[PDB]
């Protein structure tokens, strides 16, 4: 039966750095690339929509846009790693990773984010 | 492009009461059993998971152990109608509805819950 499955659950990221977290989920040796279906966000805003082997840019959530992307590279290898580049303190929150390839399942994972003083009031007045 | 669509997306109920929430997807011609999933959950508790045709309950939350069921009658019409008896506090919150048909989507649906003081009492220490 299908099955998404983190190898992590919780990433602990630093203000200011590049992230990437990481959904496997199951391909026999070979990727049928037309029934693929990757979709991420976190908060119930878009951050990617990969269907039919390619991302839709139109519904991404303004947070993300140029700073999220799909690690395609990886999907052969059932992988389908997020990377978001510059984090900031509003990326912390819980991401959803939901995968359809036959069958359908999903993922949480846990971002905290470490900032210090300067990064974290600017953020305070928001 | 496959939408799951909700004609509404709030309801207001009655402690004690039975709710029925609806979602709807496309179906043309006949509907295709094999093809379809179906997926309920409040905030990360499955409530019901209608696979190649039928509820599995192995995976449900207890909450909603012989309480929860979907109307299998309305699938055909592209209605996955969630049905709850005897609400509780506990069932107010943010519902989605995940569903695989060809295409893949989801939405969400708040629901809130009035109830009694004798009721809201016993659940503010429990
Ligand atoms: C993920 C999914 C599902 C899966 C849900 C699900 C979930 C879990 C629950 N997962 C866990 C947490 C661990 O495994 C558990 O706590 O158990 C268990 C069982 C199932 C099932 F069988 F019902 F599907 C159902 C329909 C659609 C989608 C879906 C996929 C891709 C999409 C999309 C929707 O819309 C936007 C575009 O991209």
């Amino acid at each position: 039966a299908f099955t998404v499955t983190v190898p992590k659950d919780l990433y602990v990221v630093e203000y200011g750095s590049n992230m990437t977290i990481e959904c496997k989920f199951p391909v026999e040796k070979q990727l049928d690339l037309a029934a693929l279906i990757v979709y991420w966000e976190m908060e119930d805003k878009n951050i990617i929509q990969f269907v039919h082997g390619e991302e839709d840019l139109k519904v991404q959530h303004s947070s993300y846009r140029q700073r999220a992307r799909l690690l395609k590279d990886q999907l052969s290898l059932g992988n389908a790693a997020l990377q978001i580049t510059d984090v900031k303190l509003q990326d912390a929150g819980v991401y959803r990773c939901m995968i359809s390839y036959g069958g359908a399942d999903y993922k949480r994972i846990t971002v905290k984010v470490n900032a210090p003083y300067a990064a974290a009031l600017e953020h305070h007045h928001h």
